[PDB]
Order: structure tokens, then sequence, then C-alpha cells
């Protein structure tokens, strides 16, 4: 537990499919007090074939704040986030003001089947957001904290002289198609593919998630993380 407490999205362009690829860690706290590594392997690829603004190598900076709603009695989890750009087109119209979001998910890990929704709304001048989720299937299998990740960095706050390397907001509202890999350490693997784009003047995040090789006992199946 650091009291400042940055994670560092690494972005390196990647001309050969016309997107960006990255790479960082994540980290979650388990109750033992120990520590679970979670690789992420990213992939990023534009929707149409506009011009999109290819960028240099950069890193995103993103803090986390998870709570309850003390009222919803459904499994949910709100969530602020707060990322800005750091290292040295015009879809970035629309980020102008306060968006709307929302946010699907479908899911199956290691056979458990779920969904999640997710509605609020972003800030990306101020780099901020809110979003509470619901898992509307009911329980869920795996721990919030690992969703997270994957549950829209269009949002990113970029300053003035990076505004060249917003690849995320340069190719809207097309979108792009997000994939990742994640590798938790010693336990399973989330593959992901998902497509943010903008349906009216909200904006979706529509996500499928597979689950492999994980552990019914390790400490995501067993939901052994601190929150919880």
């Amino acid at each position: 537990s650091s009291l400042y407490n940055s994670h560092k999205v690494y972005i390196t362009a990647d001309k050969q499919k016309n997107g960006i690829k990255a790479n960082f860690q994540i980290r979650h706290n388990v109750e033992d007090g120990s520590v679970q590594l979670a690789d992420h392997y990213q992939q990023n690829t534009p929707i149409g074939d506009g011009p999109v603004l290819l960028p240099d190598n950069h890193y995103l900076s993103t803090q986390s704040v998870l709570s309850k709603d003390p009222n919803e009695k459904r499994d949910h989890m709100v969530l602020l986030e707060f990322v800005t750009a750091a290292g040295i087109s015009k879809g970035e119209e629309l980020f102008t003001g306060v968006v709307p979001i929302l946010v699907e998910l479908d899911g199956d890990v290691n056979g458990h089947k779920f969904r999640v929704r997710g509605e609020g709304e972003g800030d990306a001048t101020n780099g901020k957001l809110t979003l509470k989720f619901i898992c509307t299937t009911g329980k869920l299998p795996v721990p919030w904290p690992t969703l997270v990740t994957t549950l829209v960095q269009c949002f990113s706050r970029y300053p003035d002289h990076m505004k060249q390397h917003d690849f995320f907001k340069s190719a809207m509202p097309e979108g792009y198609v997000q994939e990742r890999t994640i590798f938790f350490k010693d336990d399973g693997t989330y593959k992901t593919r998902a497509e943010v784009k903008f349906e009216g003047d909200t904006l979706v995040n529509r996500i499928e998630l597979k689950g492999i090789d994980f552990k019914e006992d390790g400490n995501i199946l067993g939901h052994k993380l601190e929150y919880n």
C-alpha cells in the first residue's frame, strides 16, 4: 500500500497494423498479504481507415478507486478512474464535455459464464470517469478487481504538447478494437476482444472475455483478494 499509486501503461506504436500495442503489469493484493502479478499485453487497431494519430513512445498514468453503493443489493462495483498521459487529428472534438458511457461484457471463465453491464460518464479534459458496474447474471465468479482493465483509454487527459499522440481519440467515432492477453502468475489467463465506438453520442465498450486454465482454488476462482 502506497499513498500516491500510479500504474503506468506503456504505449508503443505498431506501424504494422496501423495501431498501437502496450505492455504493463498489474498487482492485486491478496488477503494473506502476498501479491498477485497480472501481466498485460495489449493490441489496439482502428476500425475505419481514416487518418489516425500514430504516436511516439509515451505512457498513460492511471489511478483507480473502487467503492460500493450501500443501497444497491446486486453484485456490483463503483469505479472512479483518473488517467493522464506523459513523455516529452480531431476525434478529440466530442471529448470536450461530459460524455455518457455504456460498457457491456460477455464472459466465460473455466466454463463459469456471466455478464456485466456498466454505465456512467467520463470527462476526457479532466482525465476522469465514473462508472457503476452491475453483474447482470448474479454473482461474479472472479474478483471485481481483475476486470477493471478490461472494463476506455480515449478518456485520457493528453497535455497540449502530446495532443498528436492521442491515437484513441483520433480513431473516433469509427472507433477501435482493443485486444489484451492477461497472464496471471501461477494461475490462469484472460483473452479479451473489445470494440470501443460511438453509438449516438454515448460511448460504448463491448467486450468478449475468455478465461483459461484457472485453479479453482487459486487467488481468482477462490476470491482471495483484498477487495472482497
